[PDB]
């Protein structure tokens, strides 16, 4: 199967019309939310837990913990990506009994982003006077400081035989946007048939991606498309738009938007866990 960039590709609120009305491709009976289940819920026979979180934005402290075997970050797990930023959150996962972290990057870790802290300090670099101040050598390893994680960008890893597939880029004057259509469908057709689970840190087109303030839907058109006629991952978990947290299916895959800070800026929806069979 291959994707091409959507005729509407631009324009995500008409794209889902567009598909509603033609498809209905956003109607019940297969497209609907799916309640969160407790974190007493016992565990099914030959599955794993994922215990997904995102846009903990360096306020982990006094987040309720639920068990589980594996966590999902999805990304701005910081305000700038400073490297104290990094060293506290990476302090906190370090403490977390889960088997394995994987995380992914958001619009937030900006020094992360090497072609933004490249323009950034030829530009306005008041924007951003703390980040402006780091030196090259201040940032050069900040994903290294993440050592009790599995970190990925553009890049996957197998663990416990579950194929997870991540990256940060989302089609938004922070770090990882990029333009709507081929520059995002060239990340896209990097996720390989076969994930099992996807991280990214924004939603695909029409799911979990309304923004109430804005009246509009802002999704990736092409990161849907990818998903549903190509990849088809059992599970997408993502962040980023914050009024969205919550789940839906769409009859294959489930969608999780694990965004932890809400639109009032603390760390308050719990953590999302979801039960997958083992491979
Ligand atoms: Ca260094
Ligand atoms: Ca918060």
């Amino acid at each position: 199967v291959t994707i091409t960039v959507d005729e509407y590709s631009s324009n995500p609120t008409q794209a889902f019309t567009h598909y509603n009305i033609n498809q209905s491709r956003f109607q019940p009976p297969h497209v609907h939310m799916v309640d969160p289940i407790p974190y007493d819920t016992p565990k099914p026979a030959g599955h794993t837990r994922f215990v997904c979180i995102s846009d903990t934005r360096s306020r982990t402290d006094g987040i309720q913990m639920p068990y589980g075997d594996i966590l999902l970050h999805t990304g701005d797990f910081t305000e700038l990506g400073l490297p104290s930023e990094v060293k506290k959150f990476n302090d906190w996962l370090g403490n977390l009994p889960y088997e394995y972290k994987i995380v992914i990057a958001g619009n937030h870790e900006l020094t992360f982003d090497k072609e933004f802290m490249a323009d950034l300090v030829k530009q306005d670099y008041y924007r951003f006077p703390s980040v402006s101040k780091l030196k090259p050598e201040d940032f050069d390893n900040v994903q290294s400081l993440l050592t009790n994680s599995i970190y990925l960008q553009d890049s996957e890893v197998t663990v416990k035989g579950f194929r997870i597939y991540g990256a940060p880029w989302t089609p938004w004057g922070w770090g990882f946007n990029l333009p709507r259509g081929q520059s995002l469908l060239d990340k896209w057709n990097l996720i390989p048939e076969g994930t099992d689970i996807l991280m990214t840190h924004g939603p695909p087109l029409g799911f979990r991606d309304w923004v109430p303030k804005e009246l509009q839907r802002v999704g990736c058109v092409e990161l849907l498309n990818t998903v549903q006629r190509r990849v088809r991952p059992k599970l997408h978990v993502f962040g980023g738009i914050h009024e969205g947290y919550g789940t839906m299916t769409d009859g294959y895959t489930t969608y999780i938007n694990a965004s932890t800070c809400t639109v009032s800026f603390q760390p308050t929806n719990p953590p999302i866990i979801f039960d997958l069979p083992n491979p």
